[PDB]
């Protein structure tokens, strides 16, 4: 679990997205695994606007931040889930590292801010839904 807070809106994993997430939607992308609802309270959190690839992600399943090498944001195959059938999921940046279904949502950030959110995983390799393109998170 885990979302980002910034200005009105929460950020989330699409397949997290609670009742109140989908009730008060604001934008989602299956394709991303992204959904953003609207808030009443403001959010404080920095979104990166920059091209790094190097951060440090949180690890629920380890209780751990981990420094990673990442990939820039790009179109990546991902195997089938009770949320989604086997497909290309876009703006995903891997990177190598542990986790596990219950670690998505974990803030990767760069010293910029926040980067993505922990989306996929498997065979050693952690996936990043990239928020850095979404301007309008802004303003
Ligand atoms: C962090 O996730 C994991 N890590 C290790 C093993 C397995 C996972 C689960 C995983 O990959 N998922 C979770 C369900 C949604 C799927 C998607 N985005 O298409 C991805
Ligand atoms: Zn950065």
């Amino acid at each position: 679990s885990g979302a980002i807070y910034v200005g009105n809106y929460r950020v989330v994993n699409r397949h997290l997205a609670t009742h109140n997430d989908w009730a008060n939607l604001v934008w989602e992308d299956s394709s991303r695994d992204l959904l953003v609802s609207s808030t009443t309270a403001q959010g404080c959190d920095t979104i990166a606007r920059c091209d790094c690839q190097t951060g440090v992600y949180y690890c629920s399943s380890r209780r751990k931040h981990y420094p990673v090498s990442f990939s820039k944001p790009s179109l990546i195959f991902v195997e089938a889930s009770e949320y989604y059938p086997a497909r290309y999921q876009s703006h995903l940046m891997l990177a190598v590292g542990h986790s596990e279904p219950g670690d998505c949502g974990g803030i990767l950030r760069c010293q910029h801010g926040v980067v993505g959110i922990v989306s996929t995983g498997g065979n050693g390799l952690v996936g990043f839904a990239d928020v850095r393109d979404l301007l309008w998170l802004d303003e």
